[PDB]
């Protein structure tokens, strides 16, 4: 009896046949740089697990960003660390360009490249339809790399995807949540902002993968087209679900829930409801309209499926016509 257990439809042997050096971060050993090259100009924000600085390379005369750490478990720092050094150079992916000791925090600081950024409430106000579908694909070149490497991001969320609109940059951030996937391995649950949690986290099914990503990219794309953010806007984390299947319906979620053999939450009997599954045009209005597409609406559909293993992969995405207009380089 329990769950049926799952496995990744793609990339699911990558860490079995790389070196164990690659994915076991705990026996990772840090390479110091020295803290007083960089000189901290602003504090940029603060996080749970964080707090961000502009600074500047005395050493080049280059802009950088310094994220110093918060106090946590050693593990978790050796984690986002390896990462970042498995990861560097691929596309989309922000670039660790030091790792040094910050004297007042007595914790790693770690300094990346420099991204001119809009945050994201002025700048999805204004992205056109061909804007939209261009970032969307720069986001699935650094997700299907990093699911290729072997890494899960498990928090994709605007506020992760910087993007310097005057050059077209994009990069993927704070892989502080980011795990290697190995088939057959539980992982913690409590990941991901509650607006893009995946049905397998809202109903306790940890032996999820890669398309964790997809769920919450999806959930990205419907803000934006239907410019309604959050998309799904949970009180809690169990009103998520019930908002989700108010949209994609009762009848697939507990089609979802009984091919793993997962329990729902007795706290659902009196919430849940039973819901049709709506058709996407219901979310198009006239001052959404000029963001929608068939493509568009099919991509999504295609994306936001409670079962993981039917969701598009990073690279089926790329194939999907909604990318059809957008200029290769
Ligand atoms: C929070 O985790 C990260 C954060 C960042 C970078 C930023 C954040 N937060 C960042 O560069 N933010 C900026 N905000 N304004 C910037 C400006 F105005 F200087 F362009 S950069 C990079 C890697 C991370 O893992």
């Amino acid at each position: 009896s329990g769950p049926v257990p799952s496995r990744a439809r793609v990339y699911t042997d990558v860490n079995t046949h790389r070196p164990r050096e690659y994915w076991d971060y705990e026996s990772h050993v840090v390479e110091w740089g020295n803290q007083d090259d960089y000189q901290l100009v602003r504090k940029l924000g603060r996080g749970k697990y964080s707090e961000v600085f502009e600074a500047i390379n005395i050493t080049n005369n280059e802009k950088v960003v310094v994220k110093i750490l918060k106090p946590v478990k050693k593990k978790k720092i050796k984690r986002e660390i390896k990462i970042l050094e498995n990861l560097r150079g691929g596309p989309n992916i922000i670039t660790l360009a030091d790792i040094v000791k910050d004297p007042v925090s007595r914790t790693p600081a770690l300094v990346f490249e420099h991204v001119n950024n809009t945050d994201f409430k002025q700048l999805y106000q204004t992205l056109t339809d061909y804007d939209i579908r261009f970032y969307m694909y720069e986001i699935l070149k650094a997700l299907d790399y990093c699911h290729s490497m072997g890494i899960m991001h498990r928090d994709v969320k605007p506020h992760n995807v910087m993007i310097d609109h005057e050059h077209r940059k994009l990069r993927l951030i704070d892989w502080g949540l980011a795990e290697f996937y190995h088939p057959g391995q539980e992982y913690n649950v409590r990941v991901a902002s509650r607006y893009f949690k995946g049905p397998e986290l809202l109903v306790d099914y940890q032996m999820y993968d890669y398309s964790l990503d997809m769920w919450s990219l999806g959930c990205m794309l419907a803000s934006m087209i239907f410019r309604k953010e959050p998309f799904f806007h949970g009180h809690d984390n169990y009103d998520q679900l019930v908002r989700i299947a108010k949209v994609l319906g009762t009848e697939d979620l507990y089609d979802y829930i009984d091919k793993y053999n997962i329990e729902l939450d007795p706290r659902f009997n009196d919430i849940l409801g039973r819901h049709s599954r709506k058709r996407w045009e219901r979310f198009v209005h006239s001052e959404n309209q000029h963001l929608v597409s068939p493509e568009a609406l099919d991509f999504l559909d295609k994306l936001l499926r409670y079962d993981h293993q039917s969701r598009l992969t990073a690279r089926e995405a790329m194939e999907h016509p909604y990318f059809y207009t957008v200029v290769k380089d």
